[PDB]
C-alpha cells in the first residue's frame, strides 16, 4: 500500500506486445521512458524476462482483469499503480490505442514516461506544462525532450 | 443556458437494460439525483406512467431521436438541455455493459453525468471535473468544484 518504493533498485517486464509496433520499437520506446526518470533519481532499473518484476507492463483492451476496464478508442490510454506489491507498480496500456513512434496516433514513449511517474509514486501535476499533467500533449516535438521543473522536483522529493 | 423554471422535476425510468438487476440500475441513478439534490434548491420525483421532466432509457444504435448510438465504445450516452418534449430527457447506450462498480461501464457515474446535462450543465475543461467529457471521468465519490459552482450558478 505504498506512496514510494523501499528498494531503489526496481526491476521490469514487459509481460507482452501489441502489434502496432515492433517490439525492438517498443522496447526503445518504453527504455526511454525509464531513462527520463532514472536520469532525476538515484532509481536504477533492470530487466526480467518471467516472474514478478516491480514494475509489470502489458497491452490490454476493454476488460483485463484488474478491476477498471480500459474503454475502447479514445478516453482513458493507460493507466497504473501506485508502488507496492502485487498489482501496485504496474502498467497497463489501451490497444483499443493506435500506439506509435512519433505523434501520428498516441505516442508510446510519452505516455509510457508519464506512466512510470504514476508507478514511482507521483500523482497528477497542475502545471500544464509537466509530463505529470493529466492531460495528453501531442503538439511536441519530441527528439527534444527534457522534463519539466515540476517533474523532476515532485520526483526528488520522493527520492531526493 | 436553459434552466428548469421549476424546483420540482418528475423522473421516469421508462425502461430497463439486462446488465443489471433492476434494483441495481434504480439505485445508481437514485444516488446520481442525490449528487445534484445536495447543491441545490430541487427536488426529485418519480413517475411510472405519464410525462416526467427527465424521461430516462436504454437504447442500441437508431432509436428515435436524431442521434444514433454507435455500438461498443466512442459514445456512452447522451443527454438533452432543459424544456419540453425530448428536452432533459437521458439515453444510455446499451451497446455497452452497464456495472454497480468499474467492470464495464460504471451507470451511476454516467448517470450522474448526463444528469448535469438534462439540468443544463456542459463538457468542462478542467478534469477533476464530474462534466470533463471523458470516461473513467473514486466509485464513492465527491462532485468537483468547478461542477459545484456551475450547477449552482443555474439554480443557486
Ligand atoms: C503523458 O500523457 C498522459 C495523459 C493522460 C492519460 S489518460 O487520458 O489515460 N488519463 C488518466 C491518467 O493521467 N493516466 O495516467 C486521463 C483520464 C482521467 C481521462 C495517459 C497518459
Ligand atoms: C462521466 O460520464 C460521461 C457520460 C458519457 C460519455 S460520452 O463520451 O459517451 N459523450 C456523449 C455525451 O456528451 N454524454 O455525456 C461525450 C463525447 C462523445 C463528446 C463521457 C463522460
Ligand atoms: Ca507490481
Ligand atoms: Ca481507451
Ligand atoms: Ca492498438
Ligand atoms: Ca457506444
Ligand atoms: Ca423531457
Ligand atoms: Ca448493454
Ligand atoms: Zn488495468
Ligand atoms: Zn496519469
Ligand atoms: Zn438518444
Ligand atoms: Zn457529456
Amino acid at each position: 500500500g505504498m506512496p514510494k518504493w523501499r528498494k531503489t533498485h526496481l526491476t521490469y517486464r514487459i509481460v507482452n506486445y501489441t502489434p502496432d509496433l515492433p517490439r525492438d520499437a517498443v522496447d526503445s520506446a518504453i527504455e526511454k521512458a525509464l531513462k527520463v526518470w532514472e536520469e532525476v533519481t538515484p532509481l536504477t532499473f533492470s530487466r526480467l524476462y518471467e516472474g514478478e518484476a516491480d514494475i509489470m507492463i502489458s497491452f490490454a483492451v476493454k476488460e483485463h482483469g484488474d478491476n477498471y476496464s480500459f474503454d475502447g478508442p479514445g478516453h482513458s490510454l493507460a493507466h497504473a499503480y501506485p508502488p507496492g506489491p502485487g498489482l501496485y507498480g504496474d502498467i497497463h496500456f489501451d490497444d483499443d490505442e493506435k500506439w506509435t513512434e512519433d505523434a501520428s496516433g498516441t505516442n508510446l514513449f510519452l505516455v509510457a514516461a508519464h506512466e512510470l511517474g504514476h508507478s514511482l509514486g507521483l500523482f497528477h501535476s497542475a502545471n500544464t506544462e509537466a509530463l505529470m499533467y493529466p492531460l495528453y500533449n501531442s503538439f511536441t516535438e519530441l527528439a527534444q525532450f527534457r522534463l519539466s521543473q515540476d517533474d523532476v522536483n515532485g520526483i526528488q522529493s520522493l527520492y531526493g
